């Protein structure tokens, strides 16, 4: 019977006090995952206007809309950005729960973000031109817009790294592994990014926190920048000079693994060394098994 | 007070909006929603496998009332997205600017392209019910074909590829890549609007499988994850291989090239990077690969 | 006859006298319900729900992690209410759901129709063995959350590790799944994992067997079959394939206590066995057992150089 | 503060044992009573069928009406059953003082269903009486602008619209939600109408707020009324509400009582007029020119 | 459920037999739901900070009211064009015919136009209005309770919203109005009735005001007043003129009644001829029967 | 009814490029009329969160009878204690901006736990008295039985009667009131009237076993004060003298009964224990134990239809 469900709950709570690890119990609210994805929807509503949630914007009236979701991002971005930064604070000092302070260093945080939105739209502009380039099938800017997850995967990294930049706990991998389960492109908040970035399908690509890439690269699908089996902090994750292009299911590994500039690494190609400008390197012509089924 | 430098922010975005102007579509001429698509798949999904989707209390006696309900209402609104696409489309090729009133432009046209659509989904279901018994066939350990249309990602990237498919068909700009990439956002599976797929087609596991626009596909054929079906890297215009019917495409395999055709009942092993065709009846496998091994 | 442009009719609007065909398009795809009737559940039969299955798992997810989903405002004082609500919420959903899975599997099994048993007692039985092993199942995912932290060097702190790393989030759902899995639930347990997979690009059958502080990094591409079976502190990268041969029954491998398996390996086969601290190398693959202690990486492979012109 | 937030549990409890020292305003079992909101939607989707273009779909047209309706049937054939087999369950719990924990063994699913088709089947009947119903306010009111305007917003065809409904119920027996539906319309009119009140075609209340018609009022064809109206019951005392027959004006504040109060065919009755006795044939009944007293103001 | 379709055919049936309670066509009339929110978005424009939003400061309130006199542009144009076509085919014998029209939108559009301008004059009339509240009742705890909640306020601001409507010539739109405050306070408007400013109805259920009332200034109102016609009969309405004060349950009825500057209608009276300026009028004092009870 | 010229035109969508305007003129217009707005950074009490309040009190109050219908002994706890969890802050945080704004208001202040710490106090007051408030409202929903003798059952009265609506929202709002919380309560009472058309000002005092029947147009004053067991019907008023805080409407006492459209006026103006008060009776004078007031039988005038 349900007679037996009080009990069900009242050892369901009892393993709250025996694994304290998995809950936040308390008077000290973390930060919403909800709330930092409706943050993601404003600020890409602001960098693409046109291409999301409204389709009625016009020059008569973006303002208003502009000027409505900057006034109300101003305030949740406080209000998130402050509770990451007091729960980091108390972590790191090992401190219990029971417009100032940490309130006052979020805002000016926010402030710092919001200032740099017409910047970041100007790089956002380049890195849809490099998917124009970089797919000469391509219908439209428009169809890139609207539908590209590489441009998608990107927008939401570039956001999460300046967030990475002022020191923002939490919610920079929040965002971009919003964006890694949208798109299955995984893109650390700390990596380094230059201009014209574009991937091309874009699944199962891993970049690291410590990984430094430079303008006009192309990534392709199953691409890992990563860290070294054996053995930006630490540096653990390759250097991409410009002009590269890394074809499918490539592996690039090492803090000291360099791709030099122009470099193009062929599909499935594996490296833990650094090649130099001008390269072209390709997998070996595979040794097949031919057999009929008879 | 600091809220008060929240106007001069707001100021210079809206400056940024006339200095790049290629990533906003700011004017009177609504550009597709895609929200409105997404729907539109919703309400198509539910034609295609009713009981599956969202509503659980249709039989033969209400059935009627739910699909003549979702074509009418279809009808109305994939006239009115293939028409913004169409109309925006015609306006980039000609470089020409929003009208001074609203325009019915390609409205006919659209409407056309939505009763053909409409008029296809009995066929849709009769390839469907092939991809969904091919599902049972390819996977042994498949519990029913209800688990199947449940929660099978392939068929579902498979649903949406077929319909966008139709779209491309008729020309429709925009549409059926935002369809092709919901389903790639959705399943990890990447298919081209593109792309030819014969019946009995079916995807295993699929994350990671990408399929090129003029890549053309047969029979019978099944494919696992990881598998690309893509352009070479250096050396409409056929870019992309032919499968020929009844192969079998293992894990994380590639076939590249628009001149790479794999021949009827060939078998590509995991792994296989093929730049090659293949004869009928060949399975191709990697040589055993030579590990290093030590003591930690 | 003349047009200012390119296709014919383009000033022309939706002709609404074409509404009329729309009647017997409908009557068309009723009629092929008729001649495919393999890919509808038309009946008086209510399959399970996908939104009641999401429903579900969420309820269950705000259970095992209070604080960190939906509702921030939890604390000792309340939970017992959130807790309560949920417990008693799922008692009744989960019954539901369960019920209809038996049902269906229970006519299909047979030739049954729709026009036996008590499914209703024996989903609710179902039901409240699920509730009682929650406490466990923390018990569980505390112990990967932790593995998640050990394993991931650079992870912020086991807060952000639960906000967001994609492989706790499949993992919590496989272990759902697996338990009903293990209690002979239809349908299910795969809506589940699917669910799941879908979010994650992290595949894992529920029939999958998985000991404590199982970490899964980055996950993208991960597959894992039905008749797998992973021991305690394993730890997997993006792209591995933990699967079968392509030349009940075990059909996928065993990995043993302390395994490491890196980037875009594959283990395939019933009788691999993958040694206690043994570690595969990115891209290794493999379909032969491998003992204890074994670091296995491939060859340097022969790269071709040439300049780009 | 926070401190005090620990007092919450234990208000909490006082609450849920005042369940137990006074259960007469709860009810808490495993017997779910009908639900208001249910109630409320049925009511939508009826509306929505006896006035399709006027309520929540503007896009119907005779090639998709046949979906809406055929949905609507579907979906309240279950909802209804749902609710009138609750209110029903109730009604026999509560006569019979048998209680919750006690299995009902009566089937009352298959009668509630029964109940359900019976409104569904009349529904066709009911838009003949609605149609003379619409006719009857612009007749009524020399003002109204056309059939449409009087049926997107004339309250009095609103209130009316759901008696009808609530009335067929109250004739099938059902207990709880013919009081529910007209108290809602009450809500949303000011025209408290209960749902045993007789009332023939060709009805028209105009204005409307304030009318008050008793349970056993029983009222002819071609009749009007004007807010503040009451057709009730003597103070100081089965019919115990007027009958009013056909073709009869009752104008504002008037008050008729008594279950033996006959207004007579084509009577009149005037502004502020209280009648307690029958009024013959083609009477009209008027006030006495009030007295009136008039000073300067300063 | 097999008797569900016959059921289903006979409803369909008799929308072919009575087809004056039913509007099936090509041809949407207006939404009540569209009306309704227009009503909300132009009380929001009327009263910022006393509806829907309180974060309203002057810092932002531009882009809430560019934003929803944007929108009302677009939604009125659509719903008043919908009105006047129904109602000039309806007022003719047109037919709806086979083709999407844009029949009377730019008129829509012009009245619309004139509708949007005319509101800073509105929120000058509804300021006298609300004095008029503070005036007319002493007890008042503040304006801001007025503003609030008194139902007074809110079925005056919904007429003068609705009667600018109706002397545009727009069809069935402002009785929706005025029917929807009547639904919400029991007073009930005709969107033709003329009222002057600073106009009070306190308590005000069971008011009834009709379509040819004429009412000046500085006029106050309490519960179940009639500003009606004549039973036994285009002018059919009182007229009230400044200052007059008619208190709970007064009728006054008749075209060519004129209630004079300055007159008090006291409690219960009933009047269907003029009043001289500056007269009290009251009733009788009630001959009362008392009897002692049992 | 000339159709003017260009009627039949599409939207001319340049026309929006005068929106701009109208909108600046608007915000003028702000600055002109600065009694009909709050601009600022001080919010005001939430006319939507008052009404859910009164919502999620009624769930406690009536639970089984509202939005929930698969409450138990088993689950009511939880439903219950989640109920009081929310309403503690969400209860707090509009008395506290009701307390802020009026002292703003009361003094000079301009708007660049205090108040906070106040405005729980209160709101715990509230939630402690909710037992009490529902030994109140049984009686209430008896005297609805008792009252109306046609009446089906104590479910029907309480799903829907509109006097016990408005009673029960009138004794939340009462209880607010005696804890000098501005603005809520005449929001409460509003909210019930506008369902209702029973019109109750929240300083009224009313004890225990009241009934209102049919109920539209009832009014009841400030200062009104209404004993046990009374009944009144639609139209009452009990109100101020028109020619005459400090008690300006009628004390009833017990027992009374006051039928439809009856008129009491006057803060000196008893009703006395037992008393009757008949249809559409207007008193502005005291009356003793057991008086039953009837009208004098109305005079009227008959002629034939012509
Ligand atoms: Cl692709
Ligand atoms: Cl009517
Ligand atoms: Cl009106």
């Amino acid at each position: 019977l349900k007679d037996q469900l009080p009990e069900i709950t009242d050892r369901i709570v009892e393993s709250y006090r025996d694994f304290a690890t998995t809950h936040h119990l308390g008077h000290c609210p973390l930060p919403s995952s909800e709330a930092v994805y409706e943050i993601a929807q404003d600020l890409q509503e602001i960098l693409f206007p046109g291409y999301r949630r409204r389709q009625n914007l016009h020059m008569g009236n973006v303002t208003y809309h502009v000027g409505d979701l900057v006034d109300s991002l101003h305030d949740r971005l406080t209000q998130q950005i402050a509770r990451a930064l007091r729960h980091d604070y108390r972590r790191q000092h090992g401190i219990s729960c029971a417009s100032h302070d940490f309130e006052a260093l979020a805002q000016a945080k926010t402030i710092t973000l919001l200032e740099l939105l017409p910047r970041l739209r100007r790089t956002l502009a380049l890195d849809v031109q490099a998917a124009f380039d970089g797919d000469p099938a391509a219908g439209s800017l428009d169809e890139i817009i609207f539908c590209y997850p590489g441009l998608h995967a990107v927008t939401i990294y570039r956001l999460a790294h300046e967030l990475y930049l002022l020191d923002v706990p939490l919610i920079p991998r929040m965002l971009t592994e919003w964006a890694h389960s949208q798109t299955g492109i995984d893109i650390h908040p700390g990596a380094t990014i230059g201009h014209s970035f574009f991937i091309d399908h874009g699944t199962g690509v891993v970049i690291g926190e410590t990984c430094e890439i430079a303008n006009h690269v192309k990534l392709y699908q199953g691409v890992t920048l990563g860290a070294l089996s054996f053995p930006r902090r630490h540096k653990r994750h390759p250097t991409i000079e410009d002009h590269v292009v890394i074809y499918a299911n490539a592996t690039v590994l090492g803090g000291e693994t360099v791709i030099g500039s122009h470099a193009v690494i062929g599909s499935s190609v594996s490296l833990s060394h650094s090649v130099p400008p001008n390269t072209i390197v390709t997998i070996e012509k595979p040794s097949l098994r031919y057999r009929e089924a008879s």
